[PDB]
């Protein structure tokens, strides 16, 4: 079956460095983790993370990504797609 490229490699290369420490499944995504569960600190830490990775990318997070965010699960098929 697919499943073998970059844009499914992205998500997957950077979970494989903090599954390192959180000793979590990258297949975790959902609305119900959230930073709290998924990332091993709290949204406080997110939010310079988020809004300096937005910078690199030339976009407004809470207008752009807005369209469409919720939670880490969002993030995730954004950057995905959004780099390819």
């Amino acid at each position: 079956g697919p499943g073998s490229m970059d844009n499914d490699e992205i998500f997957s290369k950077v979970r494989s460095i903090i599954s390192e420490q959180l000793d979590k499944k990258e297949d975790e995504i959902t609305t119900d983790s959230r930073f709290v569960e998924d990332l091993n600190a709290d949204s406080l830490d997110i939010y310079e993370l988020l809004y300096l990775l937005e910078e690199a990318f030339d976009d407004k997070i809470p207008e752009n990504e807005a369209n469409e965010f919720e939670t880490v699960g969002d993030v995730v098929n954004f950057i995905k797609k959004r780099k390819g």
